[PDB]
């Protein structure tokens, strides 16, 4: 009964279905497969710095193109001849529906609510994918004419470098363009304001008054809204993405309290922006902090499951490992699981044939219960600038030395198997070699465990815990070795 | 004003007065050096393990003594010769005020009350000093006898280690023995429950029953206490120490938002342990954690300052870098400063002299305006068992890299000098090596800047810093190396 809030990205559908003359029919099957499942809404993405709808206030991502054209024209020269075959699918397919009288987000919120499901508009409020590539086909002309509205003049090691400064008047007016242009064209049930993407508004130091100004941007938002609720004549949600914990939030200008405190939103989604899924997120603390605001708190996940930033594993989530993670947030007190990045083709989860399964069961405790799940260690991607970071993994344990990882596993284990397992980086390890407790209790040697994917490529070894050691919540890890191991990976695997 | 809460431990006064006969009249002066200052709570410490005073119900730190005999005595046999002294200064002294039937709690609480000073009594909740020395005079009996009462069996790796386990009800029935004879025996305005002495009360991987478990004891303590307000006639207070931020608090089984909640605490002291003061603490985040439930926050300093958890410096906090804390303290929203082991000698400032001065200024931003001040970057001593750290220093920069660091100054610097100041570690800079931006704008190289204590044993390089550039709240440092450089110290300089 908490259930799913599900994220379509605004180039996908456009990508994976290039080449196809697509009917309305088409179009509108897409929403289908979300049909009978733990879907409670969808929250579709119309816009980059360009909008895949013909927009009259934005550029179209098609603006420039030659439909007629070779691949090799102005607005795809800038790049390599492979990648202009796909950027030009998502350029073309976005053309041809609107050619044919097809506003794909019109048909899509339609179908929604004729399949129960709650259709809501996500907007990008920052994106940057590209910015190295100052001639990029899907770059506004606004930001390329404007370079002295950017974040960070001084330098260009990120992409976040080159965001739009929300710390000017002229941005937020042409970010607030979009929004009115929206509330207009789409009869959504809820706006969603995505400042995850890419979660970087203001210059460096500024951010307390961005906080400020962002807290007046949304209420103007509200103030919108509250207009088209009469016009509509239903209710128009308000929510946003914002970091996974608190001070990280305050720290880059989201200060959502406020925000919930004041009836601007009654969604917010805590996320990781890209790296990796948090599998640990302080959902409890959020929850006392809104407290009386009638906000509903999510839960976000990511698609991709990677145990430190400088890991060069790309593995996505399983069934498993989501089962693992909501079973936690849900745990926590999550009142929806938010899934960005798991669609149905190309950006989607490692084992596509359990996608209807995983949309089916990961929105309740109830529906995980007594399922095989598994729950990892990562780590937060996204902190205020200069920030210290806390990130658990690699871990070094020199002999006779102690290193505790704490995971989070939710709901007490239901009888059956509970390993928790520990990946060795370097090339190894007697039985003897590690002493493993969970909550101070022995843990017996299993020897090496075969994950299935996301897994690591270094041996991950197997330590067997006693049934009644595992608590509601946290449980905690602790081992030391008699001789010097890195750890690349932890896990509790949890088997009724 | 907000104020100053000042902490006298169990131990100060005993040790530094040790060797004389002490007067009714010279006890009491030891509270007047604190009139007329912006103190408005003495937190009066009396235990340990033991009791400073003559308890029925706990040992006395006297227990074991030989008032006529030599050092050398089965009480203090297990220390070496020299630090017997030290020790049998604390217990003679303790024991001589006792034989001279000065209660010092019972003559400092009354002399408070003569001056306009609120006494409180702050009682140590779980004290491990030198639990290596399962021998030492400053033990219980109760500690000694009942090792299956501690919170890690299976290994010592730290005091806490060795410290009781409030999971066990004979634990809890232990501290609540003291609890119930020190609101008997006095007659205080409020008892502070000190948890951070040391912090650490429950098995690892338990601290969520735990949270359950001292929420419930803080109810009794409360209940309690509203028996002894209708036999003394007037309001007592109940506050606590808990860790610093949210999470790790929560992580050690301190619910702090629900005891506020259900009015059990009306005051919270957020504080490291020891090893340094934390000039930044989410001060903002516990004020709205904490609307509403009437409750004063107060910002728990140390006497200690260090850059990171290794580093060999041991100097204390000056009046200059207090005024910096303070400032930046009461700016984020701090109800209160409290010290802790700022006391008249040997556990104090570097700087003495200046003690009369400190305790007249740091309690309100008016009389710290237009004073010199430091905000040096440290760190959190305090993280929940396999908690991810978040520490800053030290930080290494590649040639070409970017490190930033943002600091908390408070309020706006008025007219005068701004310095940015950062120290290198290892064995040769010149003044375009590093590139320093305030806020994003370009800082002078000044050269060597020679710091009062306390300071690093390492090069310390001034960048000053364009007055206007400086923010409210955070102020970010950003450096680019031209060679590859780890700093160990960076700090704000304010001059007015």
């Amino acid at each position: 009964i908490p259930g799913i809030s599900l994220n379509e990205d605004n180039s996908h559908y456009f990508y994976t279905r290039a080449g196809r003359r697509l009917s309305a029919e088409e179009v509108d099957s897409w929403v289908d497969q979300y049909a009978g499942t733990q879907v409670k809404e969808l929250m579709l993405c119309p816009n980059c710095m360009r909008t895949s709808y013909a927009s009259q206030v934005w550029d179209p991502i098609w603006r420039g193109y030659d439909p007629a054209g070779p691949d090799d024209q102005p607005l795809l020269a800038s790049l390599p001849p492979e990648e202009r075959v796909a950027a030009r699918g998502w350029i073309h397919t976005a053309w041809q529906l609107h050619q044919d009288g097809i506003d794909i987000y019109a048909r899509w919120i339609r179908r929604c609510r004729q399949r129960g499901i709650s259709p809501w508009i996500s907007m990008r409020m920052n994106d940057v994918h590209y910015v190295n590539d100052e001639r990029c086909f899907l770059h506004s002309e606004f930001w390329r004419e404007n370079p002295q509205l950017r974040r960070v003049p001084y330098r260009f090691a990120e992409w976040t470098d080159r965001a739009f400064d929300y710390g000017r008047a002229e941005v937020r007016e042409h970010h607030l363009k979009l929004i009115r242009e929206l509330a207009a064209r789409y009869d959504f049930d809820g706006l969603e304001l995505d400042w995850m993407r890419f979660g970087f508004h203001f210059r460096p130091g500024y951010e307390a008054e961005g906080a400020e100004i962002l807290t007046a941007f949304t209420a103007e938002v509200r103030r919108l809204l509250d207009d088209w609720e009469k016009r509509r004549g239903h209710k128009i949600h308000l929510g946003a993405r914002i970091p996974s914990r608190p001070a990280t939030a305050l720290g880059l200008g989201m200060d959502a309290v406020t925000w919930a405190r004041r009836g601007l939103v009654d969604m917010l989604v805590i996320t990781p922006f890209w790296a990796s899924a948090e599998t640990d997120m302080p959902v409890e603390i959020w929850r006392q902090l809104l407290e009386g605001t009638g906000v509903t708190l999510a839960a976000g996940l990511e698609v991709l499951l990677r145990p430190y930033p400088d890991s060069p594993l790309f593995q996505t989530n399983s069934l498993e490992t989501v089962r693992g993670a909501a079973a936690s947030l849900l745990d926590r007190g999550a009142q929806r699981i938010y899934l960005f990045n798991y669609m149905d083709s190309q950006t989607a989860m490692e084992d596509l044939e359990n996608y209807p399964t995983l949309l089916r069961e990961i929105g309740s405790l109830e529906t995980l219960a007594g399922k095989p799940r598994r729950h990892v260690l990562t780590f937060a991607d996204t902190w205020a600038p200069g920030e210290p970071r806390a990130i658990p993994l690699p871990a070094t344990c020199r002999p006779g030395e102690w290193r505790a990882f704490r995971l989070h596993t939710g709901p007490k284990p239901e009888p059956g198997e509970v390993i928790a397992a520990l990946g060795i980086e370097g090339g190894a390890i007697g039985p003897e070699t590690l002493e493993v407790r969970v909550n101070g209790e022995l843990c017996a040697f299993l020897g090496l465990v075969d994950l299935s994917k996301p897994r690591p490529d270094f041996p991950v070894y197997g330590f067997s815990v006693p049934l009644a050691a595992m608590r509601r919540g946290y449980n905690l890890i602790e081992v030391t070795a008699r001789q010097e191991l890195r750890f690349g990976w932890a896990e509790f695997l949890i088997r009724p």
